[PDB]
């Protein structure tokens, strides 16, 4: 139930779930994650779809301690990106983002 703000396990933590930049289906997406001097062999990166398939990503060398990961992100729902470095899950992690068909030009 409702607490005194004496201090109590969260219940609806308020955010706001929005990308920088738009996904689209049925073809390459370039994602920028801001990756430390942290390399690829340590890092691992997997596309989880809505019916519970795993798929695998590629990390493409940028720079020393820049990464990019080009991939088909297509999916019957939402897609889920789970980016995790030695066993553990990196800032803003998992990515959750929404895909859409690409309409006009405006």
């Amino acid at each position: 139930g409702s607490s005194g703000s004496s201090g109590r396990v969260k219940e609806s933590i308020t955010r706001t779930s929005r990308a920088p930049s738009v996904a689209t289906v049925g073809s390459i997406c370039d994602l920028n994650l801001k990756i430390p001097e942290i390399n690829s062999s340590d890092m691992s990166a997997h596309v989880t779809s809505p019916s519970g398939r795993v798929t695998e990503a590629e990390i493409v060398p940028m720079g020393k301690n820049s990464h990019c990961v080009r991939f088909v992100p297509q999916e019957m729902g939402v897609h889920t990106v789970s980016v995790k470095y030695r066993g553990q899950h990196v800032t803003g992690s998992p990515f959750q983002f929404t895909v859409g068909p690409l309409g006009e030009g405006g």
